[PDB]
């Protein structure tokens, strides 16, 4: 039941969804390793998905968890990326989307940055990169990121350089103590604490 609208570039709301996904680039520790070198996307196209009984599911959970943390779902919009976006967005996240040896446990992850959701574009480090040149830094194929509609509910604060979440609380938070330029990531143990609202398609850009 997934239909997917174009956004315009004149559009208010793909000009914001722009903005986010290009000012929350930043450099990796990895020296590009795993998601490219680049400073910059060329945007190519920005879709709203749409998904009555996904909404819903979402809906349903974020007011049960809102209930749980005096009436304050702390809901975000949050990056992320994966080898399974045209699942996620036909059917929903769930336990098969988990990253299973995550650093916070078999959960759902995303990201602040919507670099370091690029990294797992093609799979865990990267994977092999691209599917049609082998390159983790491929300029020219099209990639494809979500932009979610995350409820973090009461989260767990990690300090650092599916699973259950921790008792007590309804995602975990990754806070950086070590990179003064990274942001935060975040761990969601269920599927239901996520909607896939934006389905972005952009390359990274070669530094000049
Ligand atoms: C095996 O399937 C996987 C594995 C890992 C990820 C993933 N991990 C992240 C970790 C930190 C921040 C963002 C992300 C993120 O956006 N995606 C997605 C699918
Ligand atoms: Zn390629």
């Amino acid at each position: 039941g997934t239909i997917l609208i174009d956004l315009s570039p004149d559009d208010k709301e793909f000009q914001s969804v722009e903005e986010e996904m290009q000012s929350t680039v930043r450099e990796h520790r990895d020296g590009g390793h795993a998601g490219g070198i680049f400073n910059r996307y060329n945007i190519l196209k920005i879709q709203k998905v749409c998904n009555k009984k996904l909404w819903e599911r979402y809906t349903h959970r974020r007011k049960e968890v809102s209930e749980e943390n005096h009436n304050h779902a702390n809901e975000r919009m949050l990056f992320h990326g994966s080898p399974f976006v045209n699942a996620i967005i036909h059917k929903g996240f769930d336990e098969r989307h988990a990253y299973i040896g995550g650093m916070f446990g078999a959960g759902i992850y995303f990201a602040e940055n919507s670099s370091k959701s690029n990294q797992y574009v093609y799979g865990i480090g990267g994977g092999t990169g691209c599917p049609v040149h082998k390159d983790r830094s491929c300029y020219i194929c099209h990639r494809q990121l979500l932009f979610c509609r995350v409820t973090l509910g009461k989260s767990f604060l990690q300090f650092s350089a599916m699973a259950h979440s921790p008792p007590g609380h309804h995602s975990v938070t990754g806070r950086p103590s070590v990179n003064g330029l990274a942001l935060a990531e975040y761990v969601i143990y269920r599927g239901e604490q996520a909607y896939p609202e934006y389905l972005i398609t952009y390359q990274i850009m070669r530094p000049e």
